[PDB]
């Protein structure tokens, strides 16, 4: 049956939820839609309440939306954000114009934890075997987080981590511009487009978030693109003829090779007095060639996880079909799937 609603303004947004939901206060507003925290009377749980802005707007902000309820509704793993529910106002599809999404509520991303605690070798343990558990599960569904940061990683008062805030959309230059966060995480080949990338990204987001966690320090803050590419050269080395041909953009290609060749840096030297399995594992993941990086179903299995490796506790996901990533569309076709998948929501 169709709970019923209340309305109420949430700077400048008339938001309409379900009774369940109570005192909504917000917490954040963007091009994507302002979310609140609100607190679910019908579980106890805190929640974060998304209003999609404009969800049927534009072919793009209607496949946008279809995109992120999809998977949204897929990810079901201990270590990744899932779907608590979804809901809209509208008593049919011809009312449908708004989208909330619903999902456990954030008390602190790992930036919090890295200024506060001073983490240990253990929790750096802890910390980073959860993002490989989820990633695994996740690239298993051949998803690709494709934007894990600090900031997109929820940590509990236990220590316990969830993976959110998937990469749905394509940051804007500006976005990506500068001396900004939103790039220090992300592999050299995306950052620069070098060929068409794959889940192996994450592994290299994986890296620098490990390196940070043990250091308490950005490992490539660049500047901007081009000091960031020299950063992380700098480090692993320039690479070598093999990894030059796998270079599709020419230009790209062509600039790299116009630098003076390094080689990699002796690790145990950078991390100095760091676990020498830690220091290992930073070496097999942030290897320039996305081809020999390690997969998050291989890294669990490394050594500097033995205390919480359990090969029958680490879940892969049903298969993902996202077939409709490759179809072209109208907007209310977009608007009739994304329906759909709303009004067959079943909660956990
Ligand atoms: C305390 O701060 C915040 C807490 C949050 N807790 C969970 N998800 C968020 N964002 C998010 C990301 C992707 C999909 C959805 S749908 C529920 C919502 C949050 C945003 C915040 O700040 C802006």
């Amino acid at each position: 049956e169709r709970p019923t609603f209340y309305r109420q303004e949430l700077n400048k947004t008339i938001w309409e939820v379900p009774e369940r939901y109570q005192n909504l206060s917000p917490v954040g507003s963007g091009a994507y839609g302002s979310v609140c925290a609100a607190f679910d009377t019908k579980t106890g749980l805190r929640v974060a309440v998304k209003k999609l802005s404009r969800p049927f707007q534009s072919i793009i902000h209607a496949k946008r939306t279809y995109r992120e309820l999809r998977l949204l509704k897929h990810m079901k793993h201990e270590n990744v954000i899932g779907l608590l529910d979804v809901f809209t106002p509208a008593r049919s599809l011809e009312e449908f114009n708004d989208v909330y999404l619903v999902t456990h509520l954030m008390g602190a991303d790992l930036n919090n934890i890295v200024k506060c605690q001073k983490l240990t070798d253990d929790h750096v343990q802890f910390l980073i075997y959860q993002i490989l558990r989820g990633l695994k599960y996740i690239h298993s569904a051949d998803i690709i987080h494709r934007d894990l940061k600090p900031s997109n990683l929820a940590v509990n008062e236990d220590c316990e981590l969830k993976i959110l805030d998937f990469g749905l959309a394509r940051h804007t230059d500006d976005e990506m511009t500068g001396y900004v966060a939103t790039r220090w995480y992300r592999a050299p080949e995306i950052m620069l487009n070098w060929m068409h990338y794959n889940q192996t990204v994450d592994i290299w987001s994986v890296g620098c978030i490990m390196a940070e966690l043990l250091t308490g320090r950005t490992l490539f803050p660049g500047t901007d693109h081009i000091d960031q590419l020299k950063l992380i050269l700098r480090l692993v080395g320039t690479p070598g003829a093999e990894l030059l041909k796998k270079i599709s953009s020419e230009s790209a290609r062509n600039y790299i090779q116009s630098l003076t060749q390094m080689p990699k840096m002796n690790f145990a030297n950078v991390f100095i007095g760091a676990n020498p399995l830690a220091v290992d594992l930073l070496e097999k993941m942030l290897v320039l060639d996305s081809d020999k990086r390690i997969t998050a179903a291989q890294a669990l299995a490394h050594a500097y996880f033995a205390q919480y490796h359990d090969p029958d506790d680490e879940p892969v996901a049903d298969p993902y079909d996202q077939s409709f990533e490759s179809r072209d569309l109208l907007i209310d076709e977009w608007k009739s799937l994304t329906y759909d998948e709303v009004i067959s929501f079943v909660p956990p």
